[PDB]
């Protein structure tokens, strides 16, 4: 089975389970 997309641009799932910007390094490192 396909897996869903990534989260938005530096995006990820927090634990609330919601896409959030990086703030500890979205790749920009």
């Amino acid at each position: 089975i396909s897996i869903d997309p990534p989260c938005r641009f530096c995006y990820h799932r927090d634990g609330s389970g919601n896409c959030v910007y990086d703030a500890y390094g979205c790749g920009a490192v």
